[PDB]
């Protein structure tokens, strides 16, 4: 029953490039069946939780999906703007876990648990990974 | 300290007339004790707005202030145009008051608390 979730330690990917993004930890720690594994720790970008949401909103029970933090870069500084951002993807995800429909979602387990990328994890689910 | 706003009630002031436009209800309430009014109710309209923005991004320098919903007609029909528009509207101001950088703007809190036309406003602030 429990479900420990933290997201930390931003990073900047491809710094200085075209491609560059920043990405987070995310930290689980479980004694729950949903699961595969009872400690994980991947890395997600902002965009990629975009992508969770609407699936999460795809949910079979019609539930409302917690909001993420939102796109606005109104901030003095970058630093705050990426700390708000991290405090509101954890705080998403902790509301998340306590939504059973949305906690028991299969690619949210994937998300959570492997580095598939969204493609992967759309490719996975169809069997054609 | 919370401030809570509300931009609600689009209306159309002078109808039929060369002159028309849209204006919307923008209602505050607040304990924060630096507003002259716990509770306000004031009527702007779409370009007001475009002007506040402007004089609140000469504030912030280089910190970019929030957008405003903008002026293409891109929804199917007025009704829902209008609607997008005081949705958008609320956002820019709820953004623009849930932070401390720009609170302390003058031109902010005429626009938000009096009903002081634009050049009133410039006047007051000019002397
Ligand atoms: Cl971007
Ligand atoms: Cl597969
Ligand atoms: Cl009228
Ligand atoms: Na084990
Ligand atoms: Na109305």
């Amino acid at each position: 029953e429990v479900i420990t979730v933290r997201v930390q330690d931003p990073r900047v990917q491809n710094e200085g490039s075209w491609n560059s993004y920043v990405d987070y930890k995310i930290f689980l720690h479980t004694n729950s069946k949903a699961f595969t594994a009872k400690t994980s720790c991947v890395r997600r970008r902002y965009r990629e939780f975009v992508w969770l949401r609407k699936q999460l909103q795809r949910n079979a029970g019609l539930v409302p999906v917690p909001e993420l933090p939102g796109k606005s870069t109104f901030f003095g500084t970058s630093d705050e703007f990426i700390e708000k951002r991290r405090q509101g993807l954890q705080h998403f995800l902790e509301k998340v876990l306590q939504s059973v429909v949305l906690l028991s979602d299969s690619q949210l387990h994937l998300f959570l648990q492997s580095q598939l990328s969204v493609p992967e994890i759309e490719a996975c689910v169809q069997g054609r990974l």
